[PDB]
Order: structure tokens, then sequence, then C-alpha cells
């Protein structure tokens, strides 16, 4: 059985941040689901970027377990991840089963307000630093992917591939991330 | 005045290859027009990812001239470009004013398509490099990005951050592409 993940997609979002992991778990055999934060309607991405969602959000949830949710950055996409219910529900009933969470560049700051995974290691992107350390939850690190159990984060649009191949090895094993990463021409 | 920038979007096309030239050199300051291949409609890009367009091509042909056109890879969106007979005018009109052609992964194979450019040193994703090459017309480099006068050609995924910089450099300079790298988190 294929493995799943969810993304969560919010106006405001880094394209780069949403398309790369999508792509590159679809490179890998998982079963994606871009799901919309406000429904399915198109999502406005922080560089103007027009991203159709394969789903809303309230009937993706239904649609779970999953394996992974993965919580792409960008400022005002993260505020809206930070700001939902919804979402809050969501990364809860993850955390409470032991499945990961993946979250880069602001997409981390969510973690924090929602309140899950303290006590982690975790990186952000520079900018977003202070905000994720807002009561020292939470140890700093300054690696461009940073997993620590089930919180896997990191940083920007530039470490991208390097946290979806973090999240190809977790879910797939080491020699599919291999294989999937030598087509793409990194490094 | 800003610099202007076309990306030519069609079914097949590599979602990473196309939205991290857009983001990039919207962070440049540059104004780009993603351009729908057949129409206004949603484009369906090679691992599903949905984009809706700015415009489509016909229309957006109307608003040039254009400081660069940007030709995304993925097998089947570069045949596609390959086939279409507006991609032929306006890469031969934007060749005729010496005006910058970009095209990553498999999209230089349009350029062949097209007869555009021929002489040029050119690099491109490994497995297409029997297509590019067929006749000879060009010769082939290993480099991740290569440049050769107006003819801007890169090999895939991995590399669609060096070449949107170096289109960003080529239209903007070397400043203001150092500017918009530092906070990608890139290396
Ligand atoms: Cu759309």
């Amino acid at each position: 059985a294929s493995k799943r993940a969810l993304v969560i997609l919010a106006k405001g979002a880094e394209e780069m941040e949403t398309v790369i992991p999508v792509d590159v778990m679809r490179r890998a055999g998982i079963k994606v689901t871009v799901a919309g934060l406000a429904g399915k309607d198109p999502v406005q991405c922080s560089r103007d970027v027009v991203i159709c969602p394969d789903a809303s959000l309230e009937d993706a949830k239904k649609e779970g377990p999953y394996d992974v949710v993965v919580l792409p950055g960008g400022n005002l996409g993260a505020q809206n991840l930070s700001e939902s219910a919804a979402v809050k529900e969501i990364l809860k009933e993850q955390e409470n089963r032991k499945g990961l969470i993946a979250a880069i560049c602001a997409g981390p700051t969510a973690l924090l307000a929602h309140e899950i995974g303290f006590g982690s290691k975790v990186t952000t992107h520079p900018l977003a630093k202070d905000k994720m350390m807002n009561g020292g939850h939470y140890t700093y690190s300054e690696n461009r992917v940073e997993k620590d159990g089930l919180i896997l984060t990191s940083r920007g649009p530039g470490t991208s591939f390097e946290f979806a191949l973090a999240i190809v090895e977790a879910l797939n094993g080491k020699e599919v991330a291999a294989q999937v990463k030598a087509p793409l021409v990194l490094k």
C-alpha cells in the first residue's frame, strides 16, 4: 500500500515550497493530496502563482489518516495555517497517532501556534527564528533539514529538495529517495 | 521600466521548472506573464499539479515584446511546445530581435524543433541529449547552466534555481541576482 501525504495549501503559501515537495513525493510513488485550507477554489500563492487544489481540507481530512502532513511556508500562508482550527485538529491527531509532520520555512511557526512537538529540535527560515523561539519551546538548529523523530523541519525555498527527499526517505526508505534524487540533477 | 518575461505553460510541463523561475523572476521585480499554450484554462503539469495561467498565449503574445521567453521542461510539455506554430512564431521573433530565450530540461528540444539558435552551446537534461543533438545543430555542454549569448539552457529540476538566477542576472544584473539569492537559503 502506498503511503499517503496531506499538503495543506493556504493563501500566501510559498509556491516553490509547495510544488517541490508535491512533485518529489509523487515521483516517490506517494499518494499526495493537495488540500485547500479555504475550500476547493484556486489558491493565490505568495508570488502570485495560482494552484488548484485537489480537494478542500474539509473533504481531505475525512480521507485520513495520512503518513505525513506537510506545511509549506510563506509568511502569510503560515499565518493562515496558524490561525486555523481545522489545522490545529489535524496536527494534534497526527501527533497523537505518532505520524510524521513536515514543515518548511515559516511553516514551523504553525507548530508553535498549535502547540505541536514542544521540546523538539527545529529549524526555520532565518527570518522566522524569533517567532518560532518565542517562549523557548523548541531548540533551534541551523541544519538545512532537521529531523527530531516525527517532527521534520527545513529552512527555505533552497532547501525544498532536501526537505522533500527527507520526507521520501522517512516514508519509503533510503533506496527510493536515492532513486528519485538521481534524475533531478541536484548538487 | 521593469523587464518583462513570458513563461509558456503547456500540458505536461514540469511544475518545479515552471514555478521556480516564475517565483524567482518575480522576486527580482520582473513582470512575469504565465501564458497557457492551450488557452486560459488550468494546466495539468507532469506531476499533476494544476496551475492557472495568467493569460492565454494568444493574448499574451499581443502584449509583447518580452525581455525573455522561458520554456519549462517536462518531456510532454516540451513536445507540446515543439508542435506549436504559435511558439515557433514567438521564438523566431525573439531571436530576430536579439532577445533572450531561456529553456530548461527537455525545454531546449523545442529550440531544435523550431530551428532556433543553431550553432549554440547548449545543455539539456541528460535523457534529452540525444533528441537535442539529432543532426548536430548544437554543441553539447554538461554545465548545469549554459549561456551562449541569447540562448540560456539548463538541465533539470535541480538546476532550476541556478537557471532562474541566470535569467535574473541577464536582465537585472549581478547585484540584483545576489540580493534575490540570499533569502532563498541555497547551497
Ligand atoms: Cu487553477
